[PDB]
C-alpha cells in the first residue's frame, strides 16, 4: 500500500511516483498513469460512515460518468477493492488540469480574447449539463479547471441535481449550500435552487470576476449577498416584485433604502461593451428574465466560436435511502472499472 503523508493512497499498479496537492473534499495527490502515457489527478473519497456523503458520492460518480464532453470534466478510472466488505475508500482518477480559473485569477490579468473564450466553453459545457436536465449549482472559479493550452474544463458536481422548476419554491431565509459569493438572488428570498436560472446567475458572476479579478458580489453574510446584489443591480422593479409572491421576501425587500443601478461601463471601463450587453442579460434580478444558456452562446460577444451544430447535447438526460443501500450502489457504479 502506497503512502503519501503517513496515509494510505493505495492506487497502484497502474498509477505510479505520486505528488502530494491538497485536501478538496477526502485528499488528493497527483501519479503516472502506466497504460496512458501521460501524469493524472487522484482524489480520495471516503463516505461509507454518512449517509448524506454516500448520496453526494452517488450523485457525482452517476452524473460525471453519464456524461461525455469536452468541456466536463471525465473520471478515467475507479480504484476500489474488490468487494464492498473490503471497500473503505474510493480513487477518481482524472485528467490533470495544470490550474484552475480561481488561481489564474489571482495572478493573472485575462486578455478579452481570453474572456471571450472561457465563457465560450462555460457555457458550451453548461448547455451540455442542462440539456441533460442536470443543474450544476456550484459554479465559481476554482470549479473551472484548465490547462496549460487554456481548454476549460466544469468539475465538481457535489450539488448538483436534476431540475426540478415544479418545486422550486421555498420560504424566506432558507438555508443555502452551495458559495455564498455565487448565489443568485432569489435563493435568499424564495428558491430552492432548482431551476436552470441559477447556474446562469453563477456564470455572470464568473465573467464579472473574470474581468477584473475581484468577486462582484462578495457578501460577509447570507443577506448581505443581496445587499452586494442590489447595490450594483439596483431595487428591483414593483412588476419583479410582483412576481415575489412569498410576503415575508417581499416586504424585506420593500423596507430597503431605494439603491439604483451602477452602469456596466463604470464598474468596468476597459471591458468590451458586448462582453458587458452579455453580462447585464446574465445578472437579472427576475429569474424568468434572465437568460437562457442558449440565448447567451448566441450572443455577439460569442460570435467568433458559436457553433450550435459543435455544441452537443446530452443523449440521455436524468429524467427524475441509507448508506448501507447507497454503498451497494456506488459500489455497482464503480464495477465496470474493475479487472474484466
Amino acid at each position: 500500500p502506497e503512502m503519501v503523508r503517513g496515509q494510505v493512497f493505495d492506487v497502484g499498479p497502474r498509477y505510479t511516483n505520486l505528488s502530494y496537492i491538497g485536501e478538496g473534499a477526502g485528499m488528493v495527490c497527483s501519479a503516472y498513469d502506466n497504460v496512458n502515457k501521460v501524469r493524472v489527478a487522484i482524489k480520495k473519497i471516503s463516505p461509507f460512515e454518512h449517509q448524506t456523503y454516500c448520496q453526494r458520492t452517488l450523485r457525482e460518480i452517476k452524473i460525471l460518468l453519464r456524461f461525455r464532453h469536452e468541456n466536463i470534466i471525465g473520471i478515467n478510472d475507479i480504484i476500489r477493492a474488490p468487494t464492498i466488505e473490503q471497500m473503505k475508500d474510493v480513487y477518481i482518477v482524472q485528467d490533470l488540469m495544470e490550474t484552475d480559473l480561481y488561481k489564474l485569477l489571482k495572478t493573472q490579468h485575462l486578455s478579452n480574447d481570453h474572456i471571450c473564450y472561457f465563457l465560450y466553453q462555460i457555457l458550451r459545457g453548461l448547455k451540455y449539463i442542462h440539456s441533460a436536465n442536470v443543474l450544476h449549482r456550484d459554479l465559481k472559479p476554482s470549479n473551472l479547471l484548465l490547462n496549460t493550452t487554456c481548454d476549460l474544463k466544469i468539475c465538481d458536481f457535489g450539488l448538483a441535481r436534476v431540475a426540478d422548476p415544479d418545486h422550486d419554491h421555498t420560504g424566506f431565509l432558507t438555508e443555502y449550500v452551495a458559495t455564498r459569493w455565487y448565489r443568485a438572488p432569489e435563493i435568499m428570498l424564495n428558491s430552492k435552487g432548482y431551476t436552470k436560472s441559477i447556474d446562469i446567475w453563477s456564470v455572470g458572476c464568473i465573467l464579472a470576476e473574470m474581468l477584473s479579478n475581484r468577486p462582484i458580489f462578495p457578501g460577509k453574510h447570507y443577506l448581505d449577498q443581496l445587499n452586494h446584489i442590489l447595490g450594483i443591480l439596483g431595487s428591483p422593479s414593483q412588476e419583479d416584485l410582483n412576481c415575489i409572491i412569498n410576503l415575508k421576501a417581499r416586504n424585506y425587500l420593500l423596507s430597503l433604502p431605494h439603491k439604483n443601478k451602477v452602469p456596466w461601463n463604470r464598474l468596468f471601463p476597459n471591458a468590451d461593451s458586448k462582453a458587458l450587453d452579455l453580462l447585464d442579460k446574465m445578472l437579472t434580478f427576475n429569474p424568468h428574465k434572465r437568460i437562457e444558456v442558449e440565448q447567451a452562446l448566441a450572443h455577439p460577444y460569442l460570435e467568433q466560436y458559436y457553433d450550435p451544430s459543435d455544441e452537443p447535447i446530452a443523449e440521455a438526460p436524468f429524467k427524475f435511502l441509507p448508506k448501507e443501500k447507497l454503498k451497494e450502489l456506488i459500489f455497482e457504479e464503480t464495477a465496470r472499472f474493475q479487472p474484466g
